[PDB]
């Protein structure tokens, strides 16, 4: 099962890890992608998550948006956890890099709660732009299931912890 997260509430853990090698470690029921709208996996925790599945998860994705199109921002879909996990939630935040709406986070956190447990990344932080502090206490606001965060960037995971309130 899933060691040294540190628990922040109830039901929200926290640990600095990469969440691939979580996943590998782990196997979870559910690991949670930072997917875009188009499931396009190309960098942050998409681009790992795929690039750890070999491109599986790319070429499942691309056959998902060919028969149903586009996710909308805050929504999900559940595919396949491939090597990873048993499945994969595909959650897309609000990509502030991209002028989305900041209020489509908790939206996004809130597919979290159809899943008793789930490896997730920090929704909307890195590289979509928003404050990971802020994606934080929306997380633990909103999310009433059992959420084990991983967060690669150490320095980040630091701040993290010594600003929760």
């Amino acid at each position: 099962s899933f060691s040294g997260y540190l628990k922040l509430t109830d039901n929200v853990y926290i640990k600095n890890a990469d969440i691939v090698e979580e996943a590998k470690k782990v196997k979870p029921t559910v690991v949670v992608n930072a997917a875009n709208v188009y499931l396009k996996h190309g960098g942050g925790v998409a681009g790992a998550l795929n690039k750890a599945t070999n491109n599986a998860m790319q070429v499942e994705s691309d056959d998902y948006i060919a028969t149903n199109g586009p996710l909308k921002v805050g929504g999900s879909c559940v595919l396949s956890g491939h090597n990873l996990a048993k499945h994969c939630l595909h959650v897309v935040g609000p990509n502030v890099n991209k002028g989305e709406d900041i209020q489509l986070l908790k939206s996004a956190y809130e597919n979290f709660n159809q899943h008793e447990v789930l490896l997730a990344p920090l929704l909307s932080a890195g590289i979509f732009g928003a404050d990971p502090i802020h994606s934080l206490r929306v997380c633990v606001d909103t999310v009433r299931t059992n959420v084990y965060l991983a967060v690669f960037d150490k320095n980040l995971y630091d701040k993290l912890v010594s600003s929760f309130l």
